[PDB]
């Protein structure tokens, strides 16, 4: 079965599209290679549809069997409620693409009676029609890179209203179940500073510990017919009320398993016969059939003591080494069931036999040292994305602002520290909108984030040892440095000088603006202050999803 039918109508923008890199009196201060720098655009989406599109053979055998129903036995563990619309609408991002029947998000939001009119309307369809493919919206996606150009990756959702219907009959499904079902390789469930614990913890649980990455080329295009099925049994295995039974069969018959494609413009792309990027059920999906087929490779290749690691798409295996040989021979073979099971790697895994030489989700695990020599370990990743968006968000109002996100997410990174929080506490400071609440997302759920609430967020995420670190790797450092060069953003000593002034400048203004100063920057100064403690972020993944929370 072929992951996608295109029509040859173009995938068509909502909006005006910039590919190049927007430059304003701030740009220079952080970023001189403009040219290096670039957005997706809708221009690209052709290449992206070739890529995807593709046959999918599926051989299954009894080790995939077995898991799956282990993995049902956990899930009949599960009770699920159905969400109210009231609570589905506020789980609505303001900003939420409108639906085509005359309403929008903050309509929902506010729960006007034509929105939940609707709602209701959508709900009773879905009880009622079991069939009818339910129409969605492919459009391109507009992320900003670093050069070496990708093209724009593609996002398939369906109307607002559907959306609401989906997290009223599945919002504590995949809340709830992914963790009960795969216990401690669920992803989700951490902050980074658990994240990287369970890691090192897991890793020093094997006599000869040996780990790969697995990388699965195109993900939501290898996922077939039978996978989304196997997926919606999973889900009935729950203890759910009647009515949420049939809103997740009919949601899986009529939305999750394919439809019809239908461009900005309101013309038929094509048809999809995979998984939608767009749906709430996309993460916890994903998670899921990677785990099962995982799993199953890992029984087939005969790895002993196997840990997985699954967050979507993203696998990692930690095991008990056989010798250098033997291993690089299981995973051939543990590569193999993967391909029978229709997910084959876009790069061949690689046996490692270092914890910190593992990269997944663009992360690696390093070390640094605390205020008392002692040995911290913490996630840290290249810094070339984050800056290239950055710049990007400098020039540009975006409706995601990655460096505040990313700034929470990799704290204790030396890039972090040193470059973002610098860069853009000195632009909230000569705007003066250090109080304004900004969105971000974490896990692909969307927040409102007051930028003075970092210190805080950062204490609880990965513990006060993120604003004494010190003593960062040589890889780590080099990696850093080079990645400067290449962007042509300035050296960390030019930053270490713009901090110290950032942070008297936050000290300046008193009250939790000297807070961020003292903790935040801490670093920038000779004579360090004694830092000590300041009076659902982390349960799913909701990528693609459309939630939000306050
Ligand atoms: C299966 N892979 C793993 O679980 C992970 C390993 C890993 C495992 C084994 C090994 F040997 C080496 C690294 O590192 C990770 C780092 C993160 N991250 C995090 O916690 O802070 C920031 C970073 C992060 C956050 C969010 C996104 B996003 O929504 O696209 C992202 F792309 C990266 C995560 C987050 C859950 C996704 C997942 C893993």
């Amino acid at each position: 079965s072929m992951s996608y039918t295109w029509t040859g109508a173009l995938i068509t923008p909502c909006a005006a599209e910039e590919s190049k890199l927007p430059i304003n009196a701030l740009s220079n201060s952080l970023l001189r290679h403009h040219n290096m720098v670039y957005a997706t655009t809708s221009r690209s989406a052709g290449q992206r549809q070739k890529k995807v599109t593709f046959d999918r053979l599926q051989v299954l055998d009894d080790h995939y069997r077995d898991v799956l129903k282990e993995m049902k036995a956990k899930a009949s563990t599960v009770k699920a409620k159905l969400l109210s619309v009231e609570e589905a609408c506020k789980l609505t991002p303001p900003h939420s693409a409108k639906s085509k029947y005359g309403y929008g998000a903050k309509d929902v939001r506010n729960l006007s009676s034509r929105a939940v009119n609707h709602i209701h309307s959508v709900w009773k369809d879905l009880l009622e029609d079991t069939v009818t493919p339910i129409d969605t919206t492919i459009m391109a996606k507009n992320e900003v890179f670093c050069v070496q150009r990708k093209p724009a990756r593609l996002i398939v959702f369906p109307d607002l209203g559907v959306r609401v219907c989906e997290k009223m009959a599945l919002y504590d499904v995949v809340s709830t179940l992914p963790q009960v079902v795969m216990g401690s390789s669920y992803g989700f469930q951490y902050s980074p500073g658990q994240r990287v614990e369970f890691l090192v913890n897991t890793w020093k649980s094997k006599k000869n510990p040996m780990g790969f990455s697995y990388d699965t080329r195109c993900f939501d295009s290898t996922v077939t017919e039978n996978d989304i099925r196997v997926e919606e049994s999973i889900y009935q295995c729950c203890d759910l009320a009647p009515e949420a039974r049939q809103a997740i069969k009919s949601l899986t018959e009529r939305l999750y398993i394919g439809g019809p494609l239908t461009n900005s413009k309101g013309q038929n792309c094509g048809y999809r016969r995979c998984r939608a990027s767009g749906v709430l059920t996309t993460s916890c999906g994903n998670t899921l059939t990677c785990y099962l087929k995982a799993s199953a490779a890992c029984r087939a290749a005969k790895l002993q003591d196997c840990t997985m690691l699954v967050n979507g798409d993203d696998l990692v295996v930690i095991c008990e080494s056989a010798g250098v040989q033997e291993d690089a021979a299981s995973l051939r073979v543990f590569t193999e069931a993967m391909t029978r099971y229709s997910a084959p790697p876009g790069d061949p895994p690689q046996p490692e036999y270092d914890l910190e030489l593992i990269t997944s989700c663009s992360s690696n695990v390093s070390v640094a040292h605390d205020a008392s020599g002692k040995r911290v370990y913490y996630l840290t990743r290249d810094p070339t994305t984050p800056l290239a968006r950055a710049a990007w968000e400098t020039a540009r109002h975006t409706p995601v602002n990655s460096w505040l996100g990313n700034i929470i997410m990799y704290a204790p990174t030396l890039w972090a520290r040193m470059i973002l929080m610098t860069h853009f506490f000195s632009i909230l400071l000569a705007q003066e909108q250090l109080e304004k609440a900004l969105d971000c997302q974490i896990y692909g759920a969307c927040y409102s984030i007051e930028p003075l609430d970092l210190p805080q967020i950062i204490e609880r995420l990965h513990g006060l040892s993120a604003f004494s670190l010190h003593s960062y790797s040589p890889g780590e450092i080099n990696r850093v440095a080079s990645c400067l060069r290449k962007l042509g953003v300035p050296p960390l000593r030019v930053w270490r000088h713009r901090a110290r002034s950032v942070r008297a400048r936050l000290l300046s203004q008193g009250g939790r603006a000297a807070t961020c100063g003292k903790y935040l920057f801490n670093w920038a100064v000779k004579t360090k202050l004694k830092l000590t403690p300041i009076p659902g972020w982390f349960v799913a993944g909701y990528s693609g999803g459309d939630i939000y929370h306050a």
